[PDB]
């Protein structure tokens, strides 16, 4: 079931974003690959 | 063009995150595959 | 290392979401491909 994201972070060493989820004991995350770059 | 996200959810059954968008009739979403897992 | 997201936007022309990061000079983003579609 869809559950809300309580905090979103991203990481330019791992090239992943991690979404902390509201569910159960509070220790579930969603995580996906991303590009990370400097604008301008 | 980039539009704001009003709410972000993720789902450990479908392995998707869904971003509700502020645009048009209010019923547009962005969605992507994700990993979902327990930590700790 | 993980850094906070300050703003999340998504774009139905590019089919990407972009996360502005709290890091460094403030001009780093994470960006990933997404589906974008109308619901209901
Ligand atoms: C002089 C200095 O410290 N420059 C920093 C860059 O080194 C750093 O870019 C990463 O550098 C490592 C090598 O140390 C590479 O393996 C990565 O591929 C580089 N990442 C990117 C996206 O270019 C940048 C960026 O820092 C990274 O991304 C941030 C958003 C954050 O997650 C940091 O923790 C992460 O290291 O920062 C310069 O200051
Ligand atoms: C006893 C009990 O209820 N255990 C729950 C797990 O079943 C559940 O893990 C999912 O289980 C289904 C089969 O029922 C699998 O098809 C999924 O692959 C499992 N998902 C994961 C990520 O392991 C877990 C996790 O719940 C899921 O993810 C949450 C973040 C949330 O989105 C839930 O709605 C979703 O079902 O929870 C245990 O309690
Ligand atoms: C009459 C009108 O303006 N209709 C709009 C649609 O054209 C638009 O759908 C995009 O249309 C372009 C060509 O104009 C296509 O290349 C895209 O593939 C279409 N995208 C999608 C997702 O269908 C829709 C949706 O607008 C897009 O997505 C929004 C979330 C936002 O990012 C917009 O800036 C973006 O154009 O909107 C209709 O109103």
């Amino acid at each position: 079931a869809p559950v809300p994201v309580t905090k979103l972070v991203c990481d330019g060493d791992t090239y992943k974003c991690t979404a902390y989820l509201d569910f159960g004991d509070g220790r579930w995350v969603a995580q996906w690959d991303t590009n990370v770059f400097h604008t301008g």
